[PDB]
């Protein structure tokens, strides 16, 4: 699957992060991301991406070293780790047929995991509309426990 790139971007606190809201297949909430183009290095496309779906330029915030990827059916998701970004931040999306919103969250608030129906003696998860930043989380407690304790 082509690669993609964008960002954890966190707030001052380090309590809350910044979800965008898609529409249609991607109607819940994510992180800012999108697809490499060809011959483009990582930080740059997390930064390209970043800025259309957020209005808000991380690349001379990027570190490098700092992300946390995750393969999800065989495509590579790397996510910058931003911190220390104001909560009064002007967001404004760029690209507004994709995102139908942008909002902050509370970490401790979301899910590390969807429900399962086992109380309807029923196979699956339950819906979420954070399905799309859940795998993330707790890679994210976890690389913030590590690097701030
Ligand atoms: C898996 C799939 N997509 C995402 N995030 C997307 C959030 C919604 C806006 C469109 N682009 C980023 N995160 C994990």
């Amino acid at each position: 699957g082509v690669p993609t790139y964008g960002a954890i971007i966190l707030d001052e606190t380090l309590e809350n992060v910044l979800l965008v809201q898609g529409y249609l297949a991607k109607s819940g909430w994510g992180f800012p991301k999108g697809k490499v183009n060809k011959e483009e290095a990582p930080h740059d496309c997390a930064a390209r991406e970043v800025f259309e779906e957020t209005g808000f330029d991380i690349k001379d915030y990027i570190c490098k070293d700092d992300y946390i990827e995750l393969r999800i059916n065989d495509q590579l998701a790397r996510l910058y780790i931003i911190p220390g970004i104001p909560k009064d931040t002007k967001f404004n999306p760029k690209t507004r047929r994709e995102i139908r919103n942008i909002e902050w969250f509370s970490i401790e608030k979301l899910p590390c995991h969807r429900n399962d129906m086992t109380p309807k003696s029923k196979l699956g998860l339950a819906p979420n509309k954070f399905f799309m930043a859940i795998p993330f989380i707790r890679p994210l407690r976890d690389w913030l426990s590590r690097r701030f304790g």
